[PDB]
């Protein structure tokens, strides 16, 4: 449970956003990526796994997961494979879109808002969950 | 203490790496950025602050911190601006460099290895940051 994430893609302004949610806490990491390719997906998963203890990722099982680069990345990082945040995040992105030149900045502001919003925030919940596991 | 990070720049292969260390645990976040400019620095700080409780960042106070964009990002996120690892990290990057087509990939494998390495026993930096922050929460 504390090691379980769900990864989804969302599309805005021509670009692709990957959103990983830590299922037990609702905490999110999200990035705008150039294209929904195996190489970018692998890179996103490598970054996530270096930052938080990722044991299993639930994905949409689509084309960007079938290639050798993504497979090698999950294997290397030790990851196994196996929208109630999403409109909220879209909404937050809409709320802040005007204050940033670039979509990637608005996405990161929305991540900040989502994870900090508060009895506990998603940021407090993920730490409490993982600490409890340790 | 739990909210204190140090941010430094490292240069390799013509590119700039920013490395943020969480001072009490040794946990790191690091990225290769296109140039050491205020816009990229601000964006790096926004990202970091959305993921971990960042209260204060100790920097080198250089040119990329003096501009409007960085100051507005720190203000917005509620952040005040008040060699060892960085060589071990450089070494881990060298160790993995040939397995990565791109430097950015090697940097993130080095981040993974640094944060997960259990130096005996007996906690990793990743375990230590979570333990420190949860303690503070309670
Ligand atoms: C509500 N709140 N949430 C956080 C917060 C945000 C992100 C995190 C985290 C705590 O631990 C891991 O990642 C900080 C605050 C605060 O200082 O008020
Ligand atoms: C050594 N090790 N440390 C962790 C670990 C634990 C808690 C964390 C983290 C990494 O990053 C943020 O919070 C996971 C493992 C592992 O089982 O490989
Ligand atoms: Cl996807
Ligand atoms: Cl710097």
């Amino acid at each position: 449970s504390p090691g379980i994430w769900q990864l989804d893609c969302t599309h805005l302004e021509g670009k692709v956003i990957l959103v990983a949610v830590h299922v037990a806490s609702g905490y999110i990491e999200a990035e705008v990526i150039p294209a929904e390719t195996g190489q970018e997906t692998a890179y996103f998963l490598l970054k996530l796994a270096g930052r938080w203890p990722v044991k299993t990722v639930h994905t949409d099982n689509g084309s960007n997961f079938t290639g050798a680069t993504v497979r090698a990345a999950c294997d290397w990082a030790g990851i196994k494979q196996e929208e109630s945040m999403n409109k909220e995040l879209k909404k937050i992105i809409g709320q802040v879109r005007d204050q940033a030149e670039h979509l990637k900045t608005a996405v990161q502001m929305a991540v900040f808002i989502h994870n900090h919003k508060r009895g506990y925030s998603a940021g407090e919940r993920i730490v409490d969950i993982i600490a409890t596991d340790i």
